[PDB]
RNA sequence: GGGAGAUGAAAGUCUCCAGGUCUCUCGGAAA
RNA sequence: GUUCCGAGAGA
């Protein structure tokens, strides 16, 4: 992705977009009894913790574009993935506006708790002023789609979240690209049934984990990914995508049966205009992080990428033997023979992708089930039933979360949620976590789930 | 580095408004 | 399993 130009809003006529410049995260009652390094991300260009220029850091992710047109390898990769998807029998017809707005069994309703985006937010119109779940009314939606149309600019915001202290000093906060409600509705109408099919089928047919529940899906991953496991990380995946990968995604949608009119909507994701503060800018390439379908389209593109890298790098690859599961840029994959991911990473560079060893390990090709992660979780066989695999969120990550809060009233729910992540690490580690929680009065008053009950409920899921 | 307010001589400080797409999970209430 | 409300995690 690459910024094509930047203009003042006084030139384009767009409304200014401003979001919170102070964090909602504060130290919790556990802040001092657990260790941690993370703090709230920089939200303001004058944050005294910065050691670099803020806005230069924010937009450095737009590293540029390489290819714009699929080569033979990307074409062959796209068709291979498309052929694999045909067994899902995705319904390519338009989803009704009522279903796109108010949801289905496998597609959640539009989130009425978040911004309606451009221009509604700058005009004080909320999603709930347009959508009503008690009536499932679509007349007001159609009125505002006629009034304001489609392909509205994305509204750029800085995400309020914990970041490592080195990302604080380097100004590496993450940007949110808020979709206009009009475009979320329109993409959901075009692709809503594909969303449903992916959500209902996490695994190696979609090549996607969207919709998975790690508590049970982890035991499936070694069965879905047999053979020689491999994995790697991307640096700035979303913004590094060149237009070629959107053309590749179009090839996939066309091949599985979408009309040209539906396929053409992807150009409105490849090419987007954005408003940040008082400026409008044009971005060619790059997945806009807050568009409808971000995680699925990122996951589909990852399936195309790895296929293309394999057949461009190595001779005699049989893509039918590739197994992979992506969640956006995150991935785990396998193949019947070990493959040299350093060589794959070199090919990735030609395509404008920056691939690095999985989980900041020093070199490629040392991934195994004992050290693999996915969705920040490791894989730990149960001691009694080794065919059942615990997802292990590292305790260090759970400690970072417990040290901050948006509201001390949330402490009971927050801690219980972390307990359901922590106990997979084992009885000893869980009891140490619970003991530290109970060393202050607020924690000693909480209801904390019992390890043996947690594990017994987990075993019953199978 | 926005809007409105409070306080203040100001610098500041403080309150509310303003902050995506999705998935999974827990909790409260309800039929 | 459903609905509304609140929360946590992940991409
Ligand atoms: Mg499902
Ligand atoms: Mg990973
Ligand atoms: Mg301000
Ligand atoms: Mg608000
Ligand atoms: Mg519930
Ligand atoms: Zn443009």
């Amino acid at each position: 992705g690459e910024i094509q130009w930047v203009k003042p809003n006084k030139e384009t006529g767009r409304l200014n977009i401003n979001g919170p410049t102070r964090t909602k995260l504060e130290p919790s009652v556990f802040h001092d009894i657990f260790e941690g390094n993370k703090e709230p991300a920089v939200l303001h260009s004058k944050d005294p913790r910065l050691e670099v220029d803020f806005e230069q850091a924010l937009f450095s992710k737009y590293v540029g574009n390489t290819l714009h047109e699929p080569d033979e390898y990307i074409k062959e990769a796209a068709l291979h993935y498309a052929n694999q998807l045909k067994q899902l029998e995705i319904n390519t017809s338009q989803m009704s506006m009522e279903e796109a707005c108010y949801g289905t069994e496998n597609l959640e309703a539009i989130d009425l708790h978040t911004s309606a985006g451009y221009p509604y937010s700058a005009l004080g119109i909320k999603k709930r002023d347009i959508l009503d779940p008690t009536t499932r009314d679509v007349s007001k939606m159609k009125f505002y789609m006629d009034k304001y149309g489609l392909d509205l600019p994305y509204s750029t915001y800085v995400k309020d979240e914990l970041r490592s202290i080195d990302k604080i000093k380097k100004g590496k906060s993450r940007l949110i690209e808020a979709s206009s409600l009009n475009d979320s509705v329109y993409l959901r109408m075009a692709f809503g049934h594909l969303y449903e099919a992916f959500h209902a089928n996490p695994g190696t047919i979609t090549g996607s984990a969207v919709g998975c529940n790690p508590d049970t899906f982890w035991s499936k991953l070694p069965i879905l990914l047999p053979g020689s496991l491999f994995a790697f990380d991307y640096s700035g995946y979303d913004a590094s995508l060149s237009p070629v990968w959107f053309r590749a995604l179009e090839l996939v949608l066309r091949e599985i049966g979408y009309s040209e009119e539906a396929v053409s909507l992807i150009e409105g994701i490849n090419h987007t205009h954005h408003v940040y503060r008082n400026k409008t800018y044009c971005v060619l390439g790059g997945m806009p992080s807050g568009c409808s379908g971000t995680s699925i389209f990122n996951s589909m593109i990852n399936n195309i990428i790895i296929r293309a890298l394999l057949i461009k790098t190595f001779k005699g690859i049989d893509l039918d033997e590739l197994n992979m599961v992506a969640y956006g840029d995150d991935v785990l994959a396998s193949y019947p023979f070990p493959i040299d991911c350093l060589e794959l990473a070199k090919t990735g560079k030609e395509y404008g992708l920056t691939m690095t060893p999985a989980d900041k390990s020093p070199c490629f090709n040392e991934v195994n089930w004992g050290n693999a992660t996915f969705l920040k979780r490791g894989f730990l066989p149960d001691e009694q039933f080794p065919f059942l695999i615990h997802p292990t969120m590292p305790m260090r990550e759970i400690h970072e979360s417990i040290r901050w809060t948006k509201d001390a009233r949330n402490t009971q729910d927050h801690v219980r949620s972390l307990c359901l992540l922590a106990w997979h690490n084992g009885k000893q580690e869980y009891e140490k976590f619970v003991s530290t929680i109970r060393s202050v009065p607020v924690g000693r008053a909480l209801a904390i789930p019992n390890y043996e009950n947690l594990r017994r409920n987990w075993l019953e899921l199978f």
